């Protein structure tokens, strides 16, 4: 009920499964040095396969989000712009 | 483009990044193209199976879209994916200790830069 499964959104479940986690780090309801549920322990959360929640806990790592401490995972403490610059040039360019 | 082999940024996420600047650099625009996954895994001397991934890591990051056969850098605005893209801007500032004050106040820094 914290992290919401929008099946029928074309964002990929993993992706809305990350997407959420930052949001949920934005707001800070998962302050840095938080440890995360298990892999495991949040597929079952959710009702989703391990696969799917590893590929989110992966795109978090890569994105620098959340960090594994020996085999276990996370949020980090630091440090989207040319995110920005995108969609600004997309804009005025119409 | 060039592949730092030695870096422990990741090659897709090297790939995707380069071309994000590209985009963002203007160098990159709407409606334009990018290589075959084969031709840039040739460009490049990197096998496609990292490549398919730098393409369909820029497709859900909202960057660059299928058309035909082919990656395009994403034209299209006032739908729900642009309004997506931006959440995710300020969500990502949030999450990196910015105020709010701070990240609106740098919006309108880049919105007004470009205008150019």
């Amino acid at each position: 009920s914290i992290i919401k499964i929008d099946l029928e959104s074309k964002t990929p479940i993993y992706k809305q499964i990350a997407d959420q986690i930052i949001e949920l780090i934005a707001k800070g309801e998962l302050k840095p040095g938080d440890k995360l549920p298990s892999i495991r322990e949040l597929a079952s959360m959710l009702g989703v396969n391990m696969l799917t929640v590893n590929k989110a806990y992966n795109y978090l790592v890569d994105e620098g989000f959340i960090v594994v401490q020996k085999r276990r995972y996370v949020v980090k403490s630091e440090v989207w712009r040319n995110m920005l610059r995108v969609i600004i040039y997309r804009a005025l360019a119409s």
